[PDB]
């Protein structure tokens, strides 16, 4: 299969974190992602643990239970920013977070992701999700919301609502 | 400290099911594990895919999103069946299942788990939880609630 890269990844809190984008998907439960035939890509965060993470995560592993907002704006658009709440889901290469989302052209775009912890009241994830303290199996404390962005430019015959 | 080993894992659609258990633990959020001066262990469901895992996950990759109820029953004596959720969590060794329990003193007792998939209606990580479906990127559908069973000798 195919994806690409919306810039390059950035290592932070002991996490790499990653922007790509594919096609539209389709997803059960199904009505929950824009319908694929009205979003022109399905965006992602691919974010894995890099070695000796201080949450306790071997290096690789998929980083579960976070919730992720983004803006994706347009350089020079006259158009308001996209924005949006991404999803944790599988796929068949494995877990990501993810979203369809309908763009506003061909064009330069600036796209920034805001990360939250299993811990933050803003995570709907948080009440699902602990982390242990004891001293022989507790890992150190979760990091703080942050955010990363990246420049990219969308344009091409071959990408939808990139012509 | 040991990590005391509940039966043999068992394997079951695309994963593997383990059980083990430790002494009770602490864990942020406070206030939702038994405390642990009123615990005698720390039981886990460790849950990974095993290769070709029909649901998308690469080989030893934690299974994420699923919610395990367990039944802990002390074999062939006196005392009720001992019933609780687990809760998700991650600890130096990694993400797993587990919960606090107060047991019924020194003996053999059957563990059952009874293990819920994303989309259970039992489950509440239902609403924050996908599927691909589509034919490029999809996966096969979710496998259907099951149980496990084991038994283990608790000495204290
Ligand atoms: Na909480
Ligand atoms: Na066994
Ligand atoms: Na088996
Ligand atoms: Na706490
Ligand atoms: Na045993």
């Amino acid at each position: 299969m195919l994806e690409y890269p919306i810039g390059t990844p950035q290592n932070l809190a002991g996490m790499e974190i990653a922007a790509v984008y594919l096609q539209p998907i389709d997803m059960e439960p199904e009505g929950h992602m824009r319908k694929a035939s009205e979003s022109d890509i399905h965006i992602e965060a691919d974010i894995h643990a890099l070695s000796n993470n201080p949450n306790g995560y071997p290096e690789g592993f998929w980083v579960p239970f976070l919730f992720i907002k983004y803006e994706i704006t347009k350089v020079g658009g006259s158009g308001a920013p996209i924005t949006g709440d991404m999803m944790a889901m599988v796929a068949s290469d494995g877990p990501h977070y993810g979203d369809n989302v309908k763009l506003q052209g061909p064009g330069k775009y600036k796209v920034k992701y805001t990360i939250y912890p299993p811990n933050a009241k803003e995570n709907p994830m948080s009440p699902y999700y602990g982390r242990h303290t004891d001293r022989e199996t507790g890992v150190r404390p979760w990091f703080k919301t942050f955010s990363v962005e990246w420049d990219f430019t969308y344009a091409g015959i071959g990408k939808k609502g990139g012509y």
